[PDB]
Order: structure tokens, then C-alpha cells, then sequence
């Protein structure tokens, strides 16, 4: 039901690494940063939510949808490091809508085995 701990990019150092050296694709809804770790056997997801969405509830909600959207995809996705920045126009998406969006970027940055 939930994304495993090991599949989560926790601390800032890891993020900065992806930002500075990773690759990027952007949507009207999200900015997906994917670094690359050949030394990682499983993928990692980091979440950055605009914060220009104030309601912790809208932010926590959107995070869950992306995390859960990833769970549905953990198998078809390369084992890299991902950072998804949720843009303002993502705040009101439904799971289905979020998943279609993430797969736009995933198909863009060819992160599909
Ligand atoms: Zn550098
Ligand atoms: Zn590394």
C-alpha cells in the first residue's frame, strides 16, 4: 500500500545532487528531475511541493498521489533517483490525472524499461 522507505530520497544532500547534475523535463503540473545511480538496485523518489499551495492538506494530498502513482510504476521505472516538484496547477488533480501526467514526463525522460 505505501512506498517503501528505501525507495525514498530523504535528505537534502541527495536532492542537491540531482538538481545540479540530474536531468529535467517539466509539465504544466510537474518538474521531474532524474539523476542516475548505477550503484542503486532500486529507485528513489524525492518530493518537492511548491509550498505556494499553503494548505498542508493540499500538499500532503498531492504528495500521496505522486508516491502512490510511483508505487503503481516502481516496476516499469529505471532504478534512478527521481525528484518531482509539484507545480501550482497540480494541486487539484485526481489520482488518474496525476498518473497520466507523471507518465508524460516518464515517457519524455525515457525512464521506462
Ligand atoms: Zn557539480
Ligand atoms: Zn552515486
Amino acid at each position: 500500500a505505501h512506498l517503501k522507505k528505501r525507495n525514498r530520497l530523504k535528505k537534502n544532500e541527495d536532492f542537491q545532487k540531482v538538481f545540479k547534475h540530474g536531468t529535467s523535463v517539466a509539465n504544466r503540473q510537474f518538474v521531474l528531475y532524474t539523476l542516475d545511480q548505477p550503484e542503486n538496485d532500486e529507485l528513489r523518489v524525492g518530493l518537492s511541493v511548491s509550498k505556494k499551495i499553503g494548505n498542508a492538506v493540499m500538499r500532503n494530498r498531492i504528495k500521496r498521489l505522486i508516491r502512490q502513482a510511483f508505487l503503481e510504476e516502481k516496476e516499469r521505472l529505471k532504478e534512478k533517483d527521481y525528484i518531482i516538484i509539484a507545480r501550482k496547477p497540480a494541486s487539484q488533480l485526481t489520482y488518474e490525472e496525476t498518473k497520466k501526467s507523471l507518465q508524460h514526463l516518464f515517457r519524455k525522460s525515457s525512464l521506462y524499461k
